[PDB]
């Protein structure tokens, strides 16, 4: 409706959403910059909606209580306190049962963060061996995937990183990067994050194809009239190659040898 | 409830099961897509009859804007689902409803092993090694419409000389890679299926132009959300990974 302004829930995450810096006072949506803002601007332009960006108040993506209770941007959608979530919000089984997702505007998975010029080319290569230690941030989506996987190779990798846990499982992504940087360690991690780090640590590389295929989708409340239009606009933008440039724009470092 | 599912003959998604005796109905077919179908059938609780798309097309538009293929069968409500490697695309999604992708892919390179070529850029910066795509296919289209300069450069190369670098179809392209110093740009799934069966070939570089296959339904279908969710379940159960490995794995390339 022409009257209505859509509330867009989102979350602070480099480089999707960041407070912008400026020599002049900023207001409203203008206070933010980033990939997700560009995406939003493009979607708004195509669909004709006006929007109002609000950080999710608990600052979480959206997970479920041991007691079936949701938080994060997911909870905002369920309660119709937001019309859209535009953020690196992973499409998953549990989430898709409580809210509606547009098709992925970004497609990703788990990948390997490691050094250059080694025989290592895949998870399989990692799994087939023990001399180079590999792992994940403790209790991350990446680690959770391995823990829960019924796929032989991954089952083997989990046994590995759980067996060496004090070593193999790191506190957070920062410490994990340092491990790769400081040790003969390979870090499994959400591919997009790996790609960001790679553009800024010239002696790091992203190894292998993508494991655990998944996408980021714009979240909507079940039944939302906008979801379908948003899928179409996303595809339009992929068609025009515009998503690739947006990715490029916000992921690019300042050069790498 | 019984659903009509349109699909299309395609290795290794849909194939004639080989048997000494006569086979009937759904039992005639096997492949990655019949496995997915059975698997979504069990989660959603539906019966289905597999119907090969009569014109044997995926689905595209005339200059009039008339559709064909499985896409047309959906628009006309002659199928309830299309379960096949149907690429989710902008123009298709305007006329049919897609589930979220059960397989993600992109464009990659098909070449021989043991050369220094590691990327499209390595191919682009050079002329001894010929490279191309199938004429009029999605790969060519992508390359033709691309504003990325490396790709613009590759495109000018491919299309030069009455397009001697293009080929009529992927079988011809495959053979050309096999018998000639020639690299083939193509849909990565088919590339992987080929490398599994030609030990001296490989995929060069990574994926470009990300995209995915979804189960098509007619606009407004109640099955779309239910299949999306079944697809996510199967992904998390790791069943998609197993289905993929089952049908893609060759006989070992030692
Ligand atoms: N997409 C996620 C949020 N999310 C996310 O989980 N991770 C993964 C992660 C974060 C700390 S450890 C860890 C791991 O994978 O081991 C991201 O890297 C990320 C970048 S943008 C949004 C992200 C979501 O929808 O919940
Ligand atoms: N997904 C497509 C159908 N389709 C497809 O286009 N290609 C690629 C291709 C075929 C001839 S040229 C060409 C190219 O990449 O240049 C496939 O390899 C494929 C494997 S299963 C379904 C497939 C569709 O929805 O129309
Ligand atoms: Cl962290």
């Amino acid at each position: 409706g022409a009257n209505r302004t859509l509330i867009v829930t989102t979350i602070l995450e480099e480089p999707y959403v960041m407070y912008r810096k400026s020599d002049k006072p900023l207001y409203g949506n203008d206070r933010f910059e980033g990939y997700c803002l560009d995406l939003l601007k493009e979607l708004s332009n195509i669909l004709g909606f006006l929007y109002d960006v609000k950080l999710v108040p608990d600052g979480k993506y959206g997970a479920q209580n041991d007691k079936g209770e949701w938080n994060g941007m997911v909870k905002e959608l369920i309660d119709h306190r937001a019309d859209l979530a535009v953020a690196p919000l992973t499409i998953t089984y549990v989430r898709e049962k409580v809210i509606d997702f547009s098709k992925p505007f970004m497609t990703l998975g788990i990948s390997i963060l490691y050094r250059k010029g080694t025989p290592i080319d895949s998870a399989d290569d990692l799994a087939k061996q023990t001399k180079i230690e590999y792992g994940a941030v403790r209790d991350g989506s990446t680690m959770t995937f391995f823990k829960k996987s019924k796929i032989s190779t991954y089952e083997k990798m989990w046994a590995f990183m759980s067996s060496r846990q004090q070593s193999a499982l790191v506190k957070n992504s920062d410490e994990g990067i340092q491990r790769v940087l400081t040790t003969d360690y390979a870090l499994l991690m959400e591919s997009t994050s790996i790609e960001y780090v790679t553009q800024r640590n010239c002696n790091l590389t992203q190894i292998g194809g993508l494991i655990d295929s998944k996408g980021y989708g714009v979240g909507t409340p079940i039944g939302s009239p906008y979801r379908d239009k948003i899928t179409i606009a996303i595809l339009q933008l992929q068609e025009e190659g515009k998503l690739h440039m947006m990715k490029e724009k916000w992921w690019r470092g300042n050069g790498c040898p």
